[PDB]
């Protein structure tokens, strides 16, 4: 067996007293020897006397050469168990869900496939260890919590944060030289007896079983925390029950599998490209100067937290900016400046990212995704800091405004973008409340029928798109010359690469027969290929292809036809995998998300506006009872707030009301009352002056009006924000047009 | 042939008349498409009538079939020319080293060796592309430079370039839409001719022969940038020699692919240890916070202009923090969070960069590399932008004083480092005017021969240095139980990973036949195998492998010999490769340079404290006559700056003065003598008070003390700065002692 470290008492008379630390790689395997040899100021902690070390089906043969099981025994009583060199088997995988989702999750699947009853009277474990670790600050012991939600509930207990330094653990690299001694210290206190439940045998059949349709019905739906009882309880007993794991971390582990490859339905990009987008807009933020690929890579690698590899991220950068005929964006992100691509070799003609740069779009941008809106999104923490949001709710139905494909496999996903006017005229509808058939389309989404029609963007393809029976095909466009006896191919059909085409046309004999010749002197967007056939071959091609309604003979045999197949398979923003059967049921989908999100716009607005008010309202009328006050006069602080709450001053947060960043309404309004009287020192000597009061009172007026005028918004009809929505769909669309007047180069 | 567009009018009568643009690659195929297709609003420039397409041996033999050339041929005659298909093949590749010194210098170096009369005759040209564009304000066309002497010659002659913006466009990719347009509506003014010259043989067989010692010969010094009078040259007659184009691209290219695996001999690191040191520096300057290695990646990417991959990226960062019995660095720059390597796998088994964390050890960083001497270190420079410096110079020689070791292949490097004591000694000796042979160690030195001793360094070895001839050699050291016929090795040789040194052995049948088990409890840092061997086995092993004095007979058996083999070959700080026979050699070389640095800035700090004494000689002096002045009742600056002048104010430069960032002595001196009399008029209202005048005063006087100090220190034996440099030479000794005493975790 290779990487294996036996124990000194190993198959031995004191064999059952043994343990096998099985390591996840190389990292753990140098944790455990550090944490084994460690035994010299450390009397009760283990050793390599009791301690053997594993690196983790030739891997699982070599761990069951090494604990000596047996395929045909079943281990189902004692003296059949005694015979095994090793008493259990620790697993040290590291917390996130990759290690301990994935490999844990296997090396349980296999034990309860071949020995389950080691399983249920006890003979897997793993080793727990601390998650999160919170120093305070004159402190050396810290607070350890084996569960973000226990340091969540704690944190709930706690008045500040200020004294507290927290730190993620989510590997076992992670942890210190001293951090290692201490968990070392208390080895015995922290590996865990996996344990089998009635659902136990059902969860591994779904987890790991041949049964596609099971693990598509239970990935179906979200991943849900730990409850604190079952928590408590194993912390009290530690047993972990497998089901538990399985339900928890296998499922998190196999749905971010999943998200790395199917877009969310509300924006209809993944992960990376939502860290992507993020890293551009904070970037780009200050000036929209160009800046080079990799020099974007390494900002968004730094700040929206994007640990995968450079070449993932430069790839979907440059796709992110890439703009012809047939692209995946209808509607890029990026600008960019360069080479970014060609439709003859599919984008993947582009040039080195040390060369093309990016720059943000902000035109389009700032109007599809407005930046108020930015704060009210639910975002993603990455070891306690803030990363790209949860999922991003654009001005309009962006999953299905742009050609979506999935290249992976694993996991069927494309989608073909709708017209930009048809969306349009679906979501005005929808919205404006003085406008021809919308009580119909609010009927019939009740109904959950169609009635204003959808149909594939037509946009940047000099083709020919029809409907036969329910599907959709395109057709592109070509033009015979029967004096040269050659065909010109002037449009291929959609999303279909030049250079893949000619070669697929090229590797058939059938129609290579036919084809002397094949150049192409296609420019960089309009094709122009030139076949030059055998002498007198027209009438062997038309008797060999046969003329159909479907298609030409010569579309036939140049196959200039393609079908437009659609897989709705999206990710439910929260968590889970939906499935829809028409672009009809995603806008719906997507329609009550944004009008949430107005909803809270503007409810947030209405009580910082209210807020500022108040405050606007406290420092006029100090400045007006200064006079008589005379706080000037005080020195210390407490006796002037004293004096102020005696006079019935209200006490607010400056820095909260002034800038309420993420600050939810309720939150709002619960931590804004608990302030200071520093807006009232801190005012500059000459804002005592009338003038100053004057440009007060007049910007009390200006904000005073904006409160009535949000307040006559939240009252209007059918929902709240019904303008405001027409407004910024308005100007999303005038962006666009400007885009696609300027070759999406805003100049 | 693959990815070839032939011309209309390619091998047909007017075959002559035709051309060929090789192109580099993808990107450059996409860009002559572009550009031959864009013939509709241009009737005088290039289309696909006479211009074929081909992409850049196999690809030769395609380039040869697509030409129609004979290998028996030697094209002598114009009627032997005139059966070529295409009449001349032109190279795009992008102005990079990578492309043009590579690629278009191995098609050079075949067309030379098969068919040189095509090229006297010529038959080959190139793609001569902006390398520089400046964009003027309001003005559309801009100022195209084809070489960078060109552009630095053209910004000599510019007052100002506020108004002006710089693009480098060193790769094909790099050229946008209406770029393409403008350089393909001239193309016929942009294509090279290359010739041959008498040296162009030599130069061939040089670069491209199976002559490595002349190759070795040739790149020993830089590279030349071409003479202003070459570059008129050949953009008079649009001729490129083949000798100027293998005398500079290629030699360019060959120097940086070097220098990307053999380190300068000034600060011991490679150009990557030096763009992640200075990345390091800029970012943890502010706090030194931990930041995740994947992170600072990104933040080195962004800002150190690191446009390679971020694999090596990654590994090198986590290479500079290692610290471990055998590490490459003795004195690493990053203190490494977490597990970062073991000497068991010879730091492979480091943890993923999204988990371990890197923090600046500043406590070493800022004595040994001095910030104040930051600024005077040369500067590479990446499309205009300040890179990391061109070569550090470390208080110490930090080339010989750790363990250094090319992986790759194709230029061996190998050095051990030197013990500390000897080399402190050594610089101590040199520096110190006062202290025992110090003139014999000059004296030698001006005779290059050695006095005090250099050892190799025996820190973290727990094991034997011995010198046989000219060779040292290090062995381990084991303890042997006879009673239990096992043998415990302690300590394996220098630099000898754990797990190969043990697969080394087991990989050997004649010691398996004495060796009955390995078995590995060695410690993170102390090695303990224990080798059980069969019975009845020490008598044979010792009979079998004789005893003598070079090493033991267990010595001999386990391997636990090392010959400490030195490769000393380093990169000038001009370019070049340098070879050095000892270290003493690389400490003499090394020493000069840090005491011209020193010297630089003795001087300019001289030179900065002469300015600031006027510049607030003048304002005390301002500040003494505004009573009778009255400078305050002016309006415009004209009048003030008029009045000044006549009474004899100096005019001043606030920022160069206030902030001398990176300005030259001769440069400070000359451009700051022409700024404005803005430090008079931005006064403070509470600056005019006596207390400040008094400030003011006691300002002048501690930077007059400050000048005299320095004025001393300039006239100080035997050369400028010597106590300076003590005083920094104890510092850097202070933090390498704290750090080793703390394990390199400054606490």
């Amino acid at each position: 067996v290779d990487k294996y470290t036996r124990a000194r008492n190993a198959g031995g008379k004191r064999a059952q007293d043994c343990m096998l630390l099985a390591a996840e790689g190389d990292s753990a395997l140098s944790l455990l020897r550090t944490g084994l040899t460690l035994g010299k100021s450390n009397p009760s902690g283990p050793s390599f006397d009791f301690c053997g070390m594993i690196s983790l089906n030739k891997v699982l043969q070599g761990i069951v050469q090494v604990l000596g099981l047996d395929f045909n025994c079943h281990y189902k009583t004692q003296e059949e168990r005694a015979k095994l060199r090793y008493g259990c088997i620790v697993a040290c995988v590291d917390q996130d869900l990759d290690g301990c989702g994935k490999i844990l999750g296997l090396l349980l699947a296999y034990f309860h496939l071949f020995w389950p009853q080691l399983i249920i009277h006890g003979f897997v474990k793993r080793l727990l260890t601390p998650l999160i670790r919170v120093y305070e600050k004159g402190k050396t012991m810290p607070v350890e919590f084996y569960y973000e939600q226990e340091f969540d509930a704690w944190a709930k207990k706690q008045t500040s944060l200020a004294n507290h330094t927290v730190k993620y653990y989510k590997g076992l690299a992670a942890h210190d030289t001293h951090e290692v001694k201490s968990m070392f210290k208390h080895f015995d206190n922290m590996v865990y007896t996996f344990t089998l439940d009635d659902s136990a045998k059902e969860l591994f059949h779904i987890y790991f079983g041949g049964e596609s349709e099971l693990r598509k019905r239970e990935l179906c739906t979200g991943v849900v925390p730990l409850t604190e009882t079952q928590t408590q309880s194993i912390h009290s007993v530690r047993r972990i029950p497998c089901s538990l794991h399985l339900q928890v971390d296998t499922k998190a582990y196999k749905l971010d599998a999943i998200e790395r490859q199917i877009p969310n339905f509300l924006d209809g990009m993944t992960r990376a490209r939502r860290k992507i987008l993020a890293g551009g807009v904070k970037c780009f933020a200050s000036n929209n100067r160009e800046r080079k690929v990799f020099q974007f890579g390494g900002y968004v690698a730094d700040h929206m937290f994007y640990h995968h590899g450079d070449m993932s991220l430069n790839t979907s950068i440059i796709k992110a900016a890439q703009y012809y005929p047939g692209s995946s964006h209808l509607y890029p992100v990026f600008i960019g400046i360069g080479s970014f691509g060609s439709r003859h070799l599919g984008g993947k003609d582009a040039g080195s990212p040390r060369y093309i740069s990016v720059q943000l779009a902000s035109e389009f941008i700032k109007t599809m995704f407005p930046a108020e809106d930015s704060w009210l999104l639910p975002y993603v923490f990455e070891d306690g800091q803030r990363a790209e949001p949860e999922y991003y709710v654009p001005v309009l139905p962006l999953a299905i405004m742009e050609y979506g494909a999935n290249p992976s496999e694993g996991w069927k996903y494309t989608t073909w973008a709708r017209q930009l006017e048809d969306i349009l005229a679906l979501v005005r509808a929808y919205v404006d409340k003085d406008n021809p058939k919308h009580e119909l389309l609010h009927y019939a989404i009740k109904h959950k029928i169609t009635i204003l029609p959808l149909r594939p963007s037509n946009y940047n393809f000099k083709g020919h798109l029809k409907r036969f029976g329910q599907y959709y095909y395109s057709y592109g466009t070509y033009v015979i010359s029967e004096q040269r006896n050659i065909i010109t191919i002037t449009e291929l059909p959609l999303r279909v690469p030049t250079v893949a085409y000619i070669e697929s046309i090229k590797k058939s004999s059938n129609r290579m027969t036919f084809i002397e010749e094949i150049i192409d002197y296609s420019s960089s967007e309009t094709i122009e290929i030139l076949v030059k056939l055998k002498p007198n071959s027209l009438n062997r091609i038309v008797e060999e292809f046969k003329e159909t309604e479907e298609q030409d003979s010569i579309e036939n045999f140049l196959r200039l036809r393609n079908c437009l197949h659609s897989h709705l398979n999206f990710v439910k923003p929260k968590g889970g995998i939906i499935e829809f059967n028409t672009y009809y049921e995603i806008l719906y989908a997507w329609l009550p998300y944004r009008r949430e999100l107005y909803q809270k716009r503007l409810m947030r607005e209405h009580a910082v506006l209210k807020l500022r008010i108040i405050m606007e309202t406290a420092i006029v009328r100090y400045i007006n009872e200064s006079a008589e006050l005379n706080l000037s006069h005080y020195e210390d602080e407490k006796e002037a707030s004293r004096i102020l709450s005696e006079h019935g001053f209200p006490p607010l947060n400056h820095t909260l009301i002034i800038s309420p960043e993420f600050a939810s309404i309720e939150e709002l309004n619960q931590k804004a009352l608990q302030g200071c009287y520093t807006y009232i020192l801190s005012l500059q000597a000459r804002e005592l002056l009338i003038a100053a009061k004057t440009r007060r009172v007049e910007k009390i007026k200006k904000m005073q009006a904006r409160l009535d005028k949000v307040e006559q918004l939240l009252q209007e009809s059918p929902f709240p924000g019904a303008s405001v929505w027409l407004e910024e769909i308005d100007a999303v669309e005038k962006a666009i047009i400007k885009g696609r007047n300027t070759q999406w180069k805003f100049h």
